């Protein structure tokens, strides 16, 4: 089992280049289930979930290539079933029964149990797919999908928001017979960016970004070009690394109008930014970060996905701070981890109540998650001494090339092996 072994303090700055999203790129790739013609997704992220959504892909008759892009190749898709084996990593895999029912009138997908940050149900996809016609079963820890003919546009309230139910509506909605309405849809970029590249195919889809989206069913998706969106979570994540370091970052390849609230966030701990057309700087003049409170919340408020990096961010920052996850049940892992490290935190159900330190020292630490495994990288990094983070395949999954990115600013880690 890898691991980091990270040398602290440094000092994170310089500049970073900020990957595709993976949050989009996945969706996208999904959604090229949908494509009858070859589509190119530009910008695709090197992560361990794209080459398990690749080999997913593949498996449903899929001809699949990457270098920076992913070549699509869905004309001979064959085969609707994703197995366990191939979706058991990856929480993400439900985006193939959209798809699949919507195109091919049947398809199923094994439930995978998803990262311990919370429980994966997948009740608002069956929720939506059913309103778009399909008939769902439960079996044999399979989500089954089927429709006669094709789906069926509907108005479909969403009583709670999901990026990932919207994403697999919407999808599904873009072959159906008539218009879709998806009341309360997820607004994040991403839903934006899958949106944009199913209308790239030829669908009709409207709202996005919005609350409510709109798709006009068409009778097939052709093919096109398509560049995934900066990864908004990396971004934050190197801006957090420069913020909790007294360092100063320029984020390239960013499209800062999909961090707002982080920004904001950044500024009320006292960091200087700025933003251009495509990047972010980040400026800690040296300084400690002011403790902050962080709400999460669906987009375009505070993104539970940077949640765990504002947390290291009040632990090492001056004063108390507050951070309430309301996305997740399980998201808190990562803080018995910094309390170990020196952090002083007490969690109130779905609150950290956080006591900034002067300064972490370096730790036996274990990644449980994505972003709380790229949280105690960085803790590590501004730590005082010798950090090992365990179980850093979880940041293989979603971060690319995060070991060199940090290097590049200064951090002193090592991959090494050993369980
Ligand atoms: C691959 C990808 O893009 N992952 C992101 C996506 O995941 P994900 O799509 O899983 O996020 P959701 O928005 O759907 O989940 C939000 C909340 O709704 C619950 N829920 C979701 C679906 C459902 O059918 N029923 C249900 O009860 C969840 O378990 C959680 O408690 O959005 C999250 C919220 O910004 C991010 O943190 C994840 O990194």
């Amino acid at each position: 089992m890898d691991k980091f072994r990270v040398q602290g303090p440094t000092r994170l700055q310089g500049e970073v280049t900020i990957s595709g999203a993976k949050n989009a790129a996945l969706p996208i790739l999904f959604a090229a289930l949908l494509a009858e013609e070859p589509v190119e997704i530009q910008n695709v992220p090197k992560l361990k979930d794209i080459d398990t959504t690749m080999k997913l892909l593949t498996q449903l008759g899929t001809k699949v290539e990457r270098x920076g892009s992913v070549w699509i190749d869905a004309s001979n898709v064959n085969n609707f079933s994703a197995p366990y084996d191939l979706v058991k990593t990856m929480r993400a895999s439900i985006w193939a029964l959209g798809p699949l029912v919507a195109r091919f009138g049947q398809g199923q997908v094994s439930l995978p149990g998803g990262c311990a940050i919370g429980a994966a149900p997948v009740d608002l996809h069956i929720f939506g797919l059913e309103k778009l016609g399909a008939e769902i079963k439960l079996e044999e820890g399979y989500v089954k999908a089927s429709v006669n003919g094709r789906l069926k546009g509907a108005h479909i309230v969403m009583d709670k928001v999901s990026v990932g139910a919207t994403v697999t509506i919407m999808s599904a909605a873009t072959l159906a017979e008539g218009t879709t309405i998806i009341e309360n849809a997820a607004r994040e970029p991403e839903i934006v960016d899958t949106a944009n590249f199913l209308v790239a195919l030829g669908a009709k889809i409207s709202g996005q970004g919005t609350d409510r989206i709109t798709i006009e069913g068409v009778e097939r998706l052709g093919g096109g070009v398509y560049r995934v969106l900066p990864d908004r979570i990396e971004t934050g994540t190197f801006l957090v690394a420069a913020a909790i370091s007294g360092g100063k970052i320029v984020c390239r390849n960013a499209q800062p109008d999909t961090l707002d609230a982080v920004l904001a966030k950044l500024r009320e701990a006292g960091a200087d930014i700025e933003t251009g057309e495509d990047w972010i700087s980040l400026d800690m003049h040296g300084k400690r970060p002011k403790a902050v409170t962080v709400r999460t919340a669906p987009h375009p408020a505070f993104p539970t996905d940077m949640q765990a990096q504002f947390t290291l961010l009040n632990l090492v920052a001056e004063g108390t701070g507050v951070i309430t996850e309301t996305i997740f049940e399980n998201r808190f892992m990562h803080v018995p981890e910094l309390i170990r490290m020196g952090a002083h935190a007490e969690i109130e159900s779905n609150t950290v109540i956080c006591h900034g330190v002067e300064k972490l020292s370096g730790a036996q630490v274990m990644a449980t998650d994505l972003r709380a495994s790229a949280s105690l990288v960085l803790a590590g990094c501004i730590a005082e001494g010798t950090t090992v983070v365990d179980r850093i395949y979880h940041i293989d999954r979603g971060y690319e090339r995060i070991e060199d990115k940090l290097r590049a600013l200064g951090a002193n880690i090592e991959r090494v092996k050993g369980e």
